[PDB]
């Protein structure tokens, strides 16, 4: 599914991401914009053979199992395919684990390079929340 901006903000809010670990909702929407263009089915393969999955482009080396990333850990205990669902629950639950992990949202390269230090509130401007 390809989410609308405000549609995704509402979904993320419902699943508890607003101000999770101190990161306002705009941050999460901005990260999803630039990671996947709000498309839950997005996948991207990395040089190291790992693959990134879903709206938040969660990586198979650490977080999910895709059966083709040797000696990977599956810290969210899910198949990577679960992250491609129109229901973003699995992605949100895994992202909460990631951002608690000590590096915060810097774990998302697009967030660090395109969202961090910008006016991220603009991403939820105009939405009914
Ligand atoms: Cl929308
Ligand atoms: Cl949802
Ligand atoms: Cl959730
Ligand atoms: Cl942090
Ligand atoms: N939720
Ligand atoms: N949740
Ligand atoms: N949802
Ligand atoms: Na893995
Ligand atoms: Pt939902
Ligand atoms: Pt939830």
């Amino acid at each position: 599914k390809v989410f609308g901006r405000c549609e995704l903000a509402a979904a993320m809010k419902r699943h508890g991401l607003d101000n999770y670990r101190g990161y306002s909702l705009g941050n999460w929407v901005c990260a999803a914009k630039f990671e996947s263009n709000f498309n839950t089915q997005a996948t991207n393969r990395n040089t190291d053979g790992s693959t990134d999955y879903g709206i938040l482009q969660i990586n198979s080396r650490w977080w999910c199992n895709d059966g083709r990333t040797p000696g990977s850990r599956n810290l969210c205990n899910i198949p990577c395919s679960a992250l491609l669902s129109s229901d973003i629950t699995a992605s949100v639950n895994c992202a909460k684990k990631i951002v608690s992990d000590g590096n915060g949202m810097n774990a998302w390269v697009a967030w660090r390079n395109r969202c961090k230090g910008t006016d991220v509130q603009a991403w939820i401007r105009g939405c009914r929340l």
